[PDB]
């Protein structure tokens, strides 16, 4: 008994999570709108979170509709720059009883893994960062491999520490990877493999690496179910999964 | 201007960390005592915090001398069982100004590995720890991976998981690992290596895997260093470096 | 301008064998031979290679008409035991131009995997297998990781070595891993995983690790156009995809 | 029964060699030359193989008094230029007895690396190589990577193969690696390690890699070890431990 709507019920994503609720224990899914359904149905059938895959295009509308009769909100579906964002905690002033998640990555494993390489910054003197893709991936590096890095650089100055040990003189072109605020990140395109990423972090004697492995491109639904199960306690609008986890 | 005195200065451990003292810019050794030399020197000198890599013979007296004069303390000299810890607590009380950090695991790494692998449980089905070490390691597996898997069944536990998935029918002797309250740990046994740690967790799609490196047997500068650096912000006893990483 | 057939071309290996057939630039796609069509359509559309992946109780009568038309075989079906295999031989006997293949795996890269973990053998003191799966497998070890610890074993013993180096004393059931001709194996079961297996040699201050990942379960291709693209110099009764590696 | 010489027997690398000699069974340590000693010593006890750690400007005088008194010699001191090549194959015309081995690098895992990865090559669309450094080291990529990948290149190129598959547009600088022949190239400079390679080969469904680790930096023993044992089976020159490997 929590009932479930979809919203995206027939897309590439939405049908993995119609599959993952319809398999739990704890979920009931109460209605599956696609394109052309009405929104009505969600009230009708008494959902009470709604999960959203659709477009930037229809998010918006919909997930007003949905705040507007009551009913929590876990929106995968991409566009969130900060005016919109704005716009969804507009909405939900005064509305003790409603939620939203809107998370640009549902990833359980990539999330973890930017939350350990923010943890872990503080005390490793050295930190790279590479990341590996089949090889039509248009873009290098990749946007968590950057947005990893980010973050680890943000956990170093915060901590006040140095830039990093290197006695490297005259590197060829390339071989340092590319520097995303000082912490290289290296890029490799490789037939058969899908998305990984590997964080080394060195230090006197030792080091700690944190991979995350995707063996495929359809693996939304525990990071989707973790923010379906929790959202009753997170009233207002969050922003990250990470903030779901409990740490 | 942290005083810093070292217990054990001569021993195997004990000069890695005279070592490491006199190459930071923040801390001052002031003292270095061996086992024929006396404790007064730290007073003398005017020794603010001291680390202890010691002998289990000796610890407590020492102890109870650095907490008598005021001067807080970073042990990692083993032996401490409960009655210790409680004789430990018990000099400490109404003593506001002083610390005392009991870490039985001062390699940063290993730690951290422990603490992000606790955390993870809770969001995967699948979880396995795998060990290695050079082969004349005498026990199977080794301590830190049976504490690891303990910690890891013990945050399951915390949230009501089920015990994992596995269709293995009739696996032969040996090949799913030692069980640890349900985590299976393999033990690796290999020339060349050191001690290393892989701790495997897994869901639908993806893994997400936090190994842990020594690349020699001497290498517990950085957390010791850690302990000495943040010992005044942890007035009484502390057990376990986990608990000054700030998580 | 090799013609090709595909027996079992609408199955679940066929298919992609097709698939592989069609995205090549030497290779003529001639004929797709699925459960209801004769096998005269091979010498109607002048078949120079064929491509087997049917059943067991399919392949002896299909092999034997390949054969007797010319057409050489490249043969992934399984079954194949000595007296199958006798009786391939007999049927080939004095016939110059006339191939067949008969590959237990055609995996390339577990193909190469124990191909480099034989010749490796000879010179390491320490050698284990690692081997990881989806947890809804059956079996443990998997049968690779065995095929794969007998071949390091009989080439250690063809090099007269040692039993392995080991200090362990009483090690925990299951902790070495199930002992496969002295070489130990362990099998990890982990959602989000496919197939995996590790090789670890190890002797004086280094390692070598050979590592195999299948992203997905099927991926025979490569292997099986190694087969097709070779055939024309193995005549006779090959058995195993390595002997076409020029290895 | 194989009385040996160590030539540099007090240096860094020719300690681990009168090291492993006297552990072994089969070898006896006749002789230890160091700076001062004369070479006639070598002859006084027998000396049957000799190897030599010295400089470059010892070895070709040593190397000469060797060949002259018909011990066979195993050479690990660099230096080793064509003319210099040339030079050792000139005393060795008409002396069937007598051979050298020239091994520009000594680390058996390493060279069992650049062996696999040339064969492996043909066989994979995909190869890119990552090498992990302390980060004292000054130049990247490092000259075994750098060789690896001109070894993959030119097995490339003698298969007929395609440049690789890649996607990638407007690439950051760096992100790719250091293109060496059309292999990709990363150098990552880390705290706690030692010297490592990876070596990631990718086809349809599936990679194969080969890792190369070492824990420390003086593991020469059982590459010059197989140099020792062989060298009777070598007469005449042979630049390269892989050519005593057997493969
Ligand atoms: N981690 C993440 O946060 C993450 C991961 C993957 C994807 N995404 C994002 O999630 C979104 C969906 O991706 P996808 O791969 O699932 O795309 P998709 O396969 O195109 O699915 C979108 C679905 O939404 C339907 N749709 C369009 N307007 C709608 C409306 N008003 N109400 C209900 N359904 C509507 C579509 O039907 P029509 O064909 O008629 O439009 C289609 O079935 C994208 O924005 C993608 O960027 C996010
Ligand atoms: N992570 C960890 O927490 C961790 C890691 C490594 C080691 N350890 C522990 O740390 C301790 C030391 O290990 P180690 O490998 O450094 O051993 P060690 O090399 O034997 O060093 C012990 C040193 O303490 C000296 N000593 C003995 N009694 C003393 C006294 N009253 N005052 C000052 N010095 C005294 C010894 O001198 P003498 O020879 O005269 O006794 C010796 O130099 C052991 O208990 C070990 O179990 C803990
Ligand atoms: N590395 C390897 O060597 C490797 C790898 C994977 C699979 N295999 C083996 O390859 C075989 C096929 O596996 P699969 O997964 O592709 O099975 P599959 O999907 O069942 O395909 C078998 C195909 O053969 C067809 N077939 C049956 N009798 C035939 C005939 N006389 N002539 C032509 N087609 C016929 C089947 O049609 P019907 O449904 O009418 O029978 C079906 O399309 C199995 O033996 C499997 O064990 C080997
Ligand atoms: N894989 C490889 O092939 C490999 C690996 C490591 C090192 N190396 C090479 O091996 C050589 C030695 O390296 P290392 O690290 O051992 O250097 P090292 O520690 O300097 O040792 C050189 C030794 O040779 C002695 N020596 C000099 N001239 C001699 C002579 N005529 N006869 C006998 N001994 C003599 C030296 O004594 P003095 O101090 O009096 O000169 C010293 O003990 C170097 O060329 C290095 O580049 C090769």
């Amino acid at each position: 008994g929590i009932k479930v709507g979809v919203l995206g019920a027939k897309g590439r994503v939405g049908q993995t999570i119609v599959a993952a609720v319809n398999e739990s224990d704890d979920l009931e899914l109460v209605a599956e709108i696609g394109v052309d359904d009405d929104l009505s149905l969600l009230v009708d059938n008494g959902a009470e979170v709604v999960v959203d895959f659709t477009t930037p295009n229809a998010v918006m509308g919909n997930l007003e509709f949905c705040i507007n009769n009551g009913i929590s909100a876990v929106v995968g579906t991409t566009g969130f720059d900060d005016a919109r964002l704005e716009q969804v905690r507009d909405w939900l002033e005064g509305k003790d009883n409603v939620g939203v998640l809107i998370a640009p990555n549902f990833a359980i494993s990539a999330v973890l893994t930017m939350v350990f390489s923010k943890q872990a910054a503080r005390f490793f003197e050295s930190a790279e960062v590479i990341e590996l893709h089949h090889p039509n991936k248009l873009d290098a590096p990749s946007g968590t491999a950057i947005h990893t890095a980010q973050g680890i650089a943000a956990a170093r100055k915060e901590a006040g520490m140095d830039a990093q040990p290197d006695a490297t003189e005259q590197a060829l072109e390339g071989s340092r990877g590319a520097s995303v605020d000082g912490i290289p990140v290296h890029a490799v395109r490789m037939s058969g493999m899908v998305a990984h990423e590997q964080v080394i972090f060195g230090t006197q004697g030792q080091t700690l690496t944190i991979k995350q492995d995707s063996y495929d491109r359809n693996s939304f639904a525990p990071g989707v179910l973790v923010g379906v199960r929790n959202i009753a306690q997170h009233p207002g609008l969050v922003v990250g999964l990470e903030h779901y986890l409990g740490l």
